[PDB]
């Protein structure tokens, strides 16, 4: 059994491994850090059955549960929240948090989304370039989705840049250990204190919601209340930042798409659409154990037996996707739902927002910089660890 995660083949392109294994062994074993052993999910199909089977758990502290790190093995310890939920705490403790992330409420984002956008390239267009090139990722794809999450759940404007930054050295590939972790228990420090101030004084905010709807009534506690605002604050914020960052890179990389898109913003969602499927920036969050016995194709998956279905490579099933390894914008679509957000129950709580901001982004970015160009060859991109989920560090522009 080879060893898993797998690497990317290349900087922007998934690890080689999942094509072969889709046309010879779709359900294989992989070895994990540890020399435990999980079974492997590469079929569009299978990927789905996997992400709704209700044989299956999302609950770490089941035996069997693919850990891919030793920093995994021990955040699986602390209280869960959601995330690593099943079935009728998931829901009870997720509905909680959902009527900001409907499809209704997200279009009534709209305007504020498009604003905050606006109001960001501006800053960048003063800020110029008249000296030499910008890191787009720093002045632009970091905090876009960053200062739309943080004000969701209520932190005040002034705020927004520090704890952008803050966020940011978390999960920066630089940032030592000790770096990191400071980074992350000060964003639990002030997390802490605006639930102490909107219990006392509620705002219009999701901590504040949780704190009149959930603590006070004693649902849930205070540290539960600033453990799901955390949640919601790291679970999708590096994916955002990479999938902007992906996507000027991609519309580099295809000159005549990038053509389309300038001539007709309209197009923005379908370029979208595309990029969250060709640029799978989240594939190892679809993990499970099996609470009983489950076949999946041609294999038998036993009790405490743990199971990562890659929703990378299910968008690449060539089965499902025609040409998979083509980027086309104007792909026609199949009934088969693209996997870049999972699937089932645990589906991203914030699709509706993510693509929201995705398409004001390249809707809007090419419009404000009719010439925004990469600063440097394509081919000297910098991008994420190659064992790591697909991204890119910093990005060059020009405009
Ligand atoms: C383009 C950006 C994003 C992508 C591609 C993405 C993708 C995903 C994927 C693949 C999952 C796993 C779903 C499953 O278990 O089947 C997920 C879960 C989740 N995402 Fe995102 N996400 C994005 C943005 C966000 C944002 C902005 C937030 C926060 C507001 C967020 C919050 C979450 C949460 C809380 C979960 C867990 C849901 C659950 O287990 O019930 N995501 N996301």
């Amino acid at each position: 059994a080879p060893s898993f995660p797998f690497s990317r083949a290349s900087g922007p392109e998934p690890p080689a491994e999942f094509a072969k294994l889709r046309a010879t062994n779709p359900v294989s074993q992989v070895k994990l850090f540890d020399g435990s052993l999980a079974w492997l999910v590469t079929k569009h199909k299978d990927v789905c059955f996997v992400a709704t089977s209700e044989k299956l758990s999302k609950v770490r502290t089941r035996q069997g549960f693919p850990e891919l790190s030793a920093s995994g093995k021990q955040a699986a310890k602390a209280k869960p929240t959601f995330v690593d939920m099943d079935p009728p705490e998931h829901m009870h403790q997720r509905s909680m948090v959902e009527p900001t992330f409907t499809p209704e409420a997200v279009k009534n984002l709209q305007p504020y989304i498009q604003r905050t956008v606006d109001d960001l390239l501006e800053q960048m267009k003063q800020k110029g370039c008249a000296n030499g090139p910008v890191d787009l990722v720093k002045e632009f794809a970091l905090p876009v989705p960053s200062y739309i999450i943080y004000t969701l759940l209520g932190v005040p404007f002034n705020d927004l840049e520090y704890l952008t930054q803050q966020n940011a050295i978390r999960t920066n590939g630089s940032s030592t250990a000790r770096e990191a972790s400071a980074a992350n228990q000060e964003l639990l420090d002030y997390l802490a204190i605006l639930v102490e101030q909107r219990l006392v004084e509620p705002k219009d905010d999701i901590i504040s919601k949780l704190c009149t709807e959930q603590v006070k009534p004693g649902n849930i506690d205070k540290s539960d209340a600033v453990q799901i605002a955390f949640l919601l604050l790291v679970a999708g914020n590096a994916t955002m930042v990479n999938m902007i960052a992906l996507g000027v890179a991609t519309l580099a990389q295809h000159p005549d798409q990038l053509a389309q898109l300038k001539a007709n913003p309209s197009l923005a969602p379908q370029f979208v659409e595309e990029l969250c499927r060709y640029h799978t920036a989240s594939a190892l969050a679809i993990k499970r154990t099996a609470k009983e016995d489950v076949m999946i194709g041609d294999k038998l998956v036993r009790a405490n037996e743990g199971i990562i279905a890659s929703n990378q490579s299910a968008n690449r099933d060539e089965e499902v996707f025609e040409n998979p390894d083509e980027f086309n914008m104007n792909r026609k679509w199949p009934p088969q739902d693209p996997l870049g957000f999972g699937f089932g129950d645990h589906r991203c709580i914030a699709e509706h927002l993510a693509k929201a901001e995705l398409t004001t982004v390249f809707s809007t970015l090419y419009q404000k910089f009719p010439d925004l160009k990469v600063a440097v060859p394509l081919g000297k991109i910098n991008y994420t660890p190659l064992n790591r989920d697909v991204g890119i560090v910093d990005l060059p522009v020009i405009f």
